[PDB]
């Protein structure tokens, strides 16, 4: 197909985006490089506004945002709530996903602004990278991060109030503490989450909205920064 | 050191554990066979009462039960409750655990038996056992299972009464769904955790007693049977 080819540019472009990136470290440029040398990178343009990628669907590669802004959406069960995380590139797109018995992705990408991303077959990823220690190493240490994060949760501290239990919850479906986060959530099924009801749920929304931490929309709770929120 | 060694018997029983367990399927017995020749295997004999693991400790090596039964033993931060889960033989230690930024063992692990182990090496794993594609697969496939499962929970339709909600407190805490299980807290912590107070969760507690579900003894609470509560 009619292909401009720049290798020296594709490199750099590379060199400032993946090897950035936890699953690349401990690599040198050379080894990096060769490594890539080895799979089909399929990169793609998306619209601002455009899905990237929709949960359900299968997950049979790793896609590497490298340039521009996308939200993260995840939809509780039964979409009782949703909630909208922006990321900026550099990042890798659920890696836990390429494994597993759910094969299938966990959240949708939307494209926020214009994105550049660029794609690898899990087949590649299996037959070529994986033969590799640094890389098997640095995968395996990022999916097990993820589970023991995930395991350490459930045996913290409770909360004592209204409040901290309404951070929590927030923070808790965050991928990271800082940045602009949405939570698309009606009263009645907040309420429900929290086993607590309108009237306090309000209240308590009501004074974190007061000191600037949380705006409130209809059905709609916007955290401009969620790392306020620690 | 003075050894016995039948090499027939000896594979024969690591047919009969190892080969059975997720991280060793697709394997011929032949393969098998030679991936643990590669290796150096400790066989540790525990009495009953004796910590195999202490939470908190450097995990250093795959750790095997081939016989016997085991308790997992969790404490909560500040341990505000601990949990006894049931485990036996045959069964592979906390594989999340020997990667990531915390190397420690998340739980201490109690023979409640007799019990005989394997354990190998960190280095023996990454060295020799990870270098084969099926090995490696089989571990990811474990520790994004488990990531999975913790990441779906968060999502959750939420409990809509107390004795729903305890019942997911005890289930969310157990690596599995069956089995006995013993929750050591006393009742001023075990409100706090549930975000509800003493004499309704007194209440729902002797109704899921009366029921056969759970024994409540001196801050303690029993459940011989956790599928039960599904």
């Amino acid at each position: 197909s009619d292909k401009i080819h720049h290798h020296h540019h594709h490199m750099e472009t590379m060199f400032d985006t993946l090897l950035q990136l936890p699953l690349f470290q401990g690599l040198c440029h050379e080894d990096f490089t060769s490594i890539l040398d080895k799979v089909k990178l399929h990169f793609i343009k998306h619209k601002a506004g455009e899905t990237i990628i929709k949960s359900g669907n299968p997950c049979t590669q790793l896609c590497f945002l490298l340039k521009g802004e996308i939200s993260i959406v995840t939809n509780a069960k039964e979409n009782i709530y949703t909630v909208i995380e922006q990321i900026e590139a550099p990042y890798l797109i659920e890696p836990q996903s390429l494994f597993g018995m759910n094969t299938n992705y966990a959240s949708s990408y939307v494209a926020h602004t214009e994105v550049h991303t660029v794609c690898i077959s899990k087949a590649f990823v299996l037959s070529d990278l994986f033969r590799y220690d640094i890389f098997r190493l640095n995968y395996m240490n990022i999916v097990s991060n993820r589970a023991q994060n995930l395991y350490s949760r459930l045996w913290d501290e409770p909360t004592l109030d209204l409040k901290s239990k309404i951070i929590r919850f927030f923070l808790s479906h965050c991928e990271k503490p800082q940045g602009e986060k949405t939570f698309k959530v009606k009263m009645d099924d907040l309420a429900r989450c929290l086993d607590d009801t309108r009237l306090n749920i309000s209240k308590t929304l009501n004074e974190l909205q007061d000191n600037g931490l949380i705006e409130l929309h209809r059905k709609e709770i916007l955290i401009p920064d969620a790392q306020k929120l620690l």
